């Protein structure tokens, strides 16, 4: 029993940690096989993010520019490109601590673990979401970018972020590992405003269920609703709307707890209306909405 | 900036985790050097736990009786011992994943990051404190008893808990690894009630701080207070007594902040007198307890 905020074990990811240094700009990066991906802005001062013109700046560097450290032990660069917002710099090494891996784009309200580093070192490891607006809110200091958001599939680490901004706002904005920013967000420190940073209804709804297998269910009521009705309700309170898709997500939770989906969006929409009115759920004081239901079903089934 | 619950890289860990067998009972174990560290009850059935005589238990078992597997090969066990309520099977090779490491005895109040595993394999990692009942609310299936609570220091992990038992309650009892429960708990499945579980009053302190560093100020308010005065309600509200040993912990972020002590213990009265007011800090809509104010450090200066 119990629920708690947890993280994929980092070690595959943390055995692939590098630091990546052009001229005086040092962050991390990411070394599987004979390939090391880090963010583009390494090749950028803090003058030159104003208004970089990355190829332009490409231009001056030669594969020795690029300092590449596993550890203490330095890398040998043989080649280097740019995809997107990424470079891509070939090592005459493979890394040995390779783990199986595949690079995914993720969907928002999807749910991944980021081991903060700095100078190629891990510091911590936290679960975020992709929001909404595909901004996530993490924890990352000067030093942290290139630090990677990552799901594990038994032995086979997804890797679906790339942490290269931080928003005025604090919030943060990155890359997939083919470097295409999640969202609308650029690697230029200039006007990024986020857009409205609405709630995962999907993830809210396997929490309660989370919440109801763990024994809190004080929050259960006697009320049912429609798709319809409750996604009026959600509107008002800038929840994402509720999709059969969801529904049919749902599911195995649904059927584990005997409670239909609508009668748990019954209970929902009445904490929206009424508030927690100073009661908890799982420890929680609001409605938490970074667990999917697969992470539901996952962390209650005891899945390694 | 940011500020996320954060646990520490679990892969100096995962590289110790085995997987322990004695008759049809399967728990994890943690191997370093040529010890593996278990929960005793591994010798009991579901029935033994209602009144194990440990001693007696283990006269039936052999070395050959403890099936030591890490990873998909097996370890020759060639002794055992049991150590209070811990079992230590010798085998004849160290493991080669050895980190530094000490075994530490955590006070109350203070936080480690849990490995959650089972038959061996490590499924998540997150942060946990030791509560002021010598309990800690965990995420605990059947089959994760042997998992561990540590902290790193750079390259030393500090191995501080052991999982044991979930109460009745739902909330969960271990020792350190010597094998010693914290608190009153015993390794037996009987009635053991829980003390109160009160808010651990510096831990919140230093999340303000935390707050004010990552840009949450609301709360900041025009009094101050007196260690007694303050304390006056932290009895009230079931919060621990702050000494004059947690203020001058929570001197290197007074001085960051340039917020006194006092000042703030004034911003948490007024919290607890108040409540939130349907506001949130950090992202939470009640005080969190869970970072010690070296965790505030750590994580507001990047260490690695
Ligand atoms: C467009 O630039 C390159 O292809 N540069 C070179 S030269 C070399 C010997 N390898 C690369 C290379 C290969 C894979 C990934 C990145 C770089
Ligand atoms: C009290 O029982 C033992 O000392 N048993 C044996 S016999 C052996 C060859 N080693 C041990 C041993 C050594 C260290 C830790 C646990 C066991």
């Amino acid at each position: 029993s119990g629920f708690r905020k947890m993280a994929f074990p980092s070690g595959k990811v943390e055995g692939c940690m590098v630091q990546v240094t052009c001229g005086t700009t040092t962050l991390n990066g990411l070394w599987l096989d004979d390939v090391v991906y880090c963010p583009r802005h390494v090749i950028c001062t803090s003058e030159d993010m104003l208004n970089p013109n990355y190829e332009d700046l490409l231009i001056r560097k030669s594969n020795h520019n690029f300092l590449v450290q596993a550890g203490n032990v330095q890398l040998r660069v043989i080649g280097h490109s740019m995809q997107n917002c990424v470079l891509k710099l070939k090592v005459d090494t493979a890394n040995p601590k390779t783990p199986k891996y595949k690079f995914v784009r993720i969907q928002p309200g999807q749910t991944f673990s980021v081991l903060a580093c700095y100078n190629g070192s891990p510091s911590g490891v936290y679960q975020c979401a992709m929001r909404p607006n595909f901004t996530i809110k993490g924890s990352f200091l000067n030093g942290s970018c290139g630090s990677v958001g990552f799901n594990i599939d038994y032995d086979c680490v997804s890797f679906c972020y790339m942490h290269h901004m931080e928003l005025p706002t604090g919030v943060h904005a990155g890359t997939d590992l083919e470097g295409n920013f999640y969202g609308p967000f650029v690697d230029r420190q200039t006007a990024q405003a986020a857009g409205t940073d609405t709630t995962i209804t999907v993830n809210v709804l396997a929490w309660l269920y989370a919440a109801v297998i763990n024994g809190d269910r004080w929050f259960l009521n006697r009320f049912t609703t429609t798709l319809n009705d409750f996604n009026l309700v959600a509107m008002k309170y800038n929840y994402e709307p509720l999709t059969q898709d969801h529904v049919d997500i749902l599911g195995p939770l649904s059927a584990q707890t005997g409670i239909a989906v609508l009668d748990m969006c019954a209970s929902l929409k009445e904490l929206l209306q009424n508030g927690m009115n100073g009661r908890t759920i799982l420890g929680s004081a609001l409605l938490e909405d970074e667990f999917t239901p697969f992470d539901v079903v996952r962390q209650c089934s005891g899945v390694t």
